[PDB]
């Protein structure tokens, strides 16, 4: 991933999210309800150094199960660590604040990104960019909810 | 799916073809493994009446089985029933018979559609064409293979 966003704001992407697309470069990562990297954002909580907490929804042993993770600020505005036996990445592509944003999670290649809105719409201006981005990146499958899955618990 | 081939010789489809992507109009109909519509074309086999068997492989029980179906021809060449409690169709949408083909199911709407190309190579411009031809078409599942795995029983 060779897109960041410029001049990002951490504090300002606050709040709801909805993950309406997600992609990876392994089928393996997406492809069951409880594949890996399966996972639906609820909301990001900036912290007040300019760490980012993740709040997110998974099906884990049979059922829709609430995460937090931290991904800890490094020297580079846009891009957050979440490091455990992996160091891994977290890297804000494009973001307007107010509709979309777009992120990706590498290690160190396997990665998989998601187009997050604010709203459960279907937003054909943000997939677009979402499908820009992935353009330079060799994913292998790509999901995405139409706007009944966004309001369930783990996208049912 | 409002694109079929023109002017369609279902005899020079005849032989080798490997399942490059496949797209589906609901996640669960390629998400698994073992899910229903995820199956890999080997072969297809005009009939001398005008009839398509296609020989393909899917994971079912455990392992990577062969099934062969017919689809029957219909009063349009490009089009093609597999009929049994369900009235299914088989549409071709393009092909230039020595590289791609591209192809769609549907019931009577969920459908699944597939990019197949003669060899195990990633055919950049048979994709841009499935892209093209699904942008008509309301998919939330997308895969693709690499040729490692196009070269394996059930692309694992
Ligand atoms: C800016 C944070 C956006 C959250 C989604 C990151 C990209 C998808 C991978 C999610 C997996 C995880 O965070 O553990
Ligand atoms: C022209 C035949 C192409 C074969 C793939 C058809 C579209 C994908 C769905 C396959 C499912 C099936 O044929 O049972």
């Amino acid at each position: 991933v060779t897109q960041t966003m410029k001049g990002l704001d951490i504090q300002k992407v606050a709040g709801t999210w909805y993950s309406l697309a997600m992609a990876a470069s392994d089928i393996s990562l997406l492809d069951a309800q409880s594949a890996p990297l399966r996972v639906y954002v609820e909301e990001l909580k900036p912290t007040p150094e300019g760490d980012l907490e993740i709040l997110l929804q998974k099906w884990e042993n049979g059922e829709c199960a609430q995460k937090k993770i931290i991904a800890e600020k490094t020297k580079i505005p846009a891009v957050f660590k979440i490091d455990a036996l992996n160091e891994n990445k977290v890297l804000v592509l494009d973001t307007d604040y107010k509709k979309y944003l777009l992120a990706c999670m590498e290690n160190s290649q396997s990665l998989a990104c998601q187009c997050l809105v604010r709203t459960p719409e279907v937003d054909d201006e943000a997939l677009e960019k979402f499908d820009k981005a992935l353009k330079a990146l060799p994913m292998h499958i790509r999901l995405s909810f139409n706007p009944t899955q966004l309001e369930e618990q783990c996208h049912i």
